[PDB]
Parts: structure tokens; C-alpha cells; sequence
């Protein structure tokens, strides 16, 4: 696949778990139980959840390490966002110029290449990183290409490349869909399994399995576990 | 009381927390472990805890109503980090703040604009140039959209004091503090303890978590 079909296959998977989870035309603002619909919000509320995976806290646990693989589940959380922004801002849907324009931001072409490993003294200029983002999506608005921009090189030093961000995607898109049709929005879904948070168990069929279906079936096994 | 009485009262009582906690001139912005201090990150932090006090999400729990509980302490938390601010005399400083026009009005539903205000706070928190101030009279403007006043601030806020020291002499910053006492989140045993010592009250409890 190209890059511009990976971002165009993202796109159409996106699309669609919204319009499965807000009904169609959710790209007005609200959902069809007459909720306001704030990707903005929702970018920002996973910020926050991907500060919690660093110990930025100056008062507890200051010694533990960086949540390497909640860093990665936050990151991909704030890209199915993006993406409804990016589908939201804009009849006829047209999912490969979108996908190109996503292509043609300077820094995705070094999202594309070999992923780095962070360390300990990268964890500063992330944090600052992670608040730049905040910010742009808590005022007026607002510029989709530089949040897109800030967005890229955070998920660099957080040691994502397109690759890992695809198939991670892919997983969190399945187990979003699993949610919504096991009680997420009626309060009836349990969001932690045997002990462990349903993120953590998609992670650990993520280490094998990539197929759509196949990671649906294996959700639903570990879900009458729960 | 008077209002500056229990203004100061909150500043020698942040004052007091924040030397335990962080050690002496923890206001150069270094914790004695050498930690990097940055109380707008606090702040930001527990407007995200607030927002999710409210049935927000558009996808989860839509029927939901707010926690006006939970709303009650992080208002007080985000005063905690405020009076670290204004901190980083008493008499001065309580001088200053009593004279925030809309602080007056605060020693007397609309979800979404609450949400709104919290954004707010977020954003002027989050960017490069702050202004303490400002950020002062947003704060009063959302606690009173939040139901709150002087005196439920000023009650919420000791018990959440007690709470914040008890955490520091349990465990809190190497990991052995238990969060969750039988059920239920620290904060919350607080709340049900506070409808009643008050540090007496939580090691009781905290023995059968
Ligand atoms: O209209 C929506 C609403 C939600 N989500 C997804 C994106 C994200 O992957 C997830 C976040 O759900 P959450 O309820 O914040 N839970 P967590 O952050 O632990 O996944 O919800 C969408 O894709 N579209
Ligand atoms: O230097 C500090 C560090 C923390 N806190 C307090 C203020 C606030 O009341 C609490 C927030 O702690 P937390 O660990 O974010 N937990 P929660 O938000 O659930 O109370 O910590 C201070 O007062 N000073
Ligand atoms: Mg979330
Ligand atoms: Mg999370
Ligand atoms: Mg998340
Ligand atoms: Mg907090
Ligand atoms: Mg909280
Ligand atoms: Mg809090």
C-alpha cells in the first residue's frame, strides 16, 4: 500500500465508526441522540491521558517509568480524532485528496521512516509537545495543517512511525467498535477485564494478530472473561 | 470569619503542604528530588479530572448525570495549584485576591458553558505568556457556574488539605499508597467523612483499604 492508501484506508475506517457510533451526518456537530460532537474536546481529554503515561507529577510515583504502551494507545486515540476533524472540515466525500493533502505535510515523510526509541530525557520536550497540542485545540480555533504538523513530530519522539500507528489504528478502531455494541454509551460496557483495562487487552492480541475480524472475535472471547 | 481570614487561612495552609510535599523554596520550581515543577500543567490536569465530573462524551454514558461530588473537589484542587501560584506577605496576597470583583460576588445547569470556561482555563494554561489575573477571575466566574462559594471552597479545600498530607506521610510518592479504599476513590471516603479529627477520620479508614 501507499502512504496515501494507508491514510485513505484510516480515513474510510474512521467514517465509518463514526457514522456507526453518532448516525450519519454526526459531521453537523451532534449526534443523532442530540449530543455536541467536540473533536477539539476529545483531542485535549486524550492529551491528558497521554501526559498520565509520563511521570510528570512531581508529588507521587515519582520514581516509575514512562507507560511506553499506553503512550502508543493515547497517540493512536488523538489520531481517530484528527481524523474526524480532518472529515468534518472537510456531498461527495473525497477520502484521496484528503489523504494527499494528510501526505503533503512536511514532516509525514519522516513518519514514514524506521521508528527511534525514546528515552528518559526526551520526556521534557514531549510534555511541551503534548501542551502545544492542548493548547491549539482549547481556543478559537485553530489550523488543522500545524495541529497535523505538531501531531507527527510528537508521535516521532514518542517512537511511532506510520507503520505502528496503521496497525494500532486498525486494533483501537476494532475494539471502538466492540465497545459501542457492548453498552458503551448505555453505561452497561465494563471497561476492565479480569483486572486488566480493555486497551491492555487489545495491546496483548495486537503482539500476534492483525486482521480486522479476527481481532473483533478475539475481543468478544477475552470479553466473556471479564 | 472575614474573607481575608480565610484567604490567608488557604495561603498558610498551601504554604504548610507545599514545604512538606516539595521541601523548603520549592518556589525556585525544584521538588528536593530535584522534579520540575510547573503548576499550570497541574492546573490543566485537574481541569481534565473536572471536565470528566460531567457527562461530556457524546459516545459513553449518555445519560449520565454530572458528579457535582467530584466537581466540588476538583474546583478545590485547582484552588490548591492556584494558591501555589499566587505563593510562587499572606496579608498581600489575600489583599489582591479579595479585590477580584468577581471574588466578591463568590463569597455570597448550562453544562456545556461550563465546559467552556473550563476550556478556558485550560488554554490560558497551556500557552507561552500567562497571566495569573486573569486566570483568577475565570476561576471564581466557573466555581460559582459550578455551585460552589467562599465557604464551600473554603470547607472542601481543609478536608482536601488533611487528605493531601495524609497521602505524602502513606506512600504517595513511591508508589505504596493505596488510591482506592474498598471501593471507593480517596476522594470520595473525603466527601462522606466531610458531611461530619478530619486526618483521624481517613487513617481509621485508610486501615481496612
Ligand atoms: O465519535 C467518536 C467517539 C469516539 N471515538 C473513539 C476514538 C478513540 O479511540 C476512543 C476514545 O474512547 P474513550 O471513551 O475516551 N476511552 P479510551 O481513551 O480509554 O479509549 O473513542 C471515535 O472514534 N469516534
Ligand atoms: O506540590 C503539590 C502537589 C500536589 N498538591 C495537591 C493539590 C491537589 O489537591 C492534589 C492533586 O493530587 P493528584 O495526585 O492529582 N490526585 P487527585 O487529583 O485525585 O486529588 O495534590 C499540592 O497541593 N501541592
Ligand atoms: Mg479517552
Ligand atoms: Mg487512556
Ligand atoms: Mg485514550
Ligand atoms: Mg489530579
Ligand atoms: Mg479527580
Ligand atoms: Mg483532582
Amino acid at each position: 500500500m501507499t502512504n496515501i492508501e494507508i491514510l485513505e484506508n484510516m480515513l474510510k475506517l474512521q467514517q465509518k465508526l463514526n457514522d456507526e457510533t453518532n448516525g450519519l451526518n454526526w459531521e453537523n456537530g451532534y449526534t443523532k441522540e442530540g449530543k455536541l460532537i467536540s473533536w477539539r474536546r476529545c483531542i485535549y481529554m486524550e492529551c491528558a491521558e497521554l501526559i498520565d503515561s509520563f511521570t510528570w507529577k512531581h508529588w507521587k510515583n515519582i520514581s516509575s517509568l514512562t507507560n511506553w504502551e499506553n503512550v502508543r494507545i493515547e497517540i493512536v486515540d488523538i489520531w481517530h480524532f484528527i481524523l474526524s476533524l480532518l472529515l468534518e472540515e472537510y456531498n461527495n466525500k473525497d477520502f484521496k485528496a484528503i489523504a494527499t493533502e494528510v501526505n503533503a505535510v512536511s514532516v509525514f515523510q519522516d513518519f514514514c521512516k524506521e521508528e527511534e526509541y525514546p528515552n528518559e530525557g526526551d520526556i521534557y520536550g514531549i510534555l511541551n509537545d503534548i501542551e502545544l497540542i492542548i493548547h491549539k485545540c482549547s481556543g478559537f480555533g485553530f489550523n488543522l495543517g500545524e495541529l497535523l504538523s505538531t501531531y507527527f513530530t510528537l508521535a516521532i519522539k514518542c517512537g511511532l512511525n506510520l507503520e505502528i500507528l496503521y496497525k494500532t489504528y486498525i486494533g483501537k478502531n476494532v475494539l471502538n467498535i466492540f465497545r459501542q455494541n457492548n453498552g458503551y454509551k448505555d453505561g452497561s460496557y465494563k471497561k476492565t477485564w479480569n483486572g486488566k483495562e480493555d486497551n491492555e487487552v487489545l495491546a496483548q492480541i495486537l503482539e500476534q494478530e492483525l486482521d480486522f475480524d479476527t481481532i473483533y472475535k478475539k475481543l468478544e472471547e477475552c470479553y466473556k472473561k471479564a
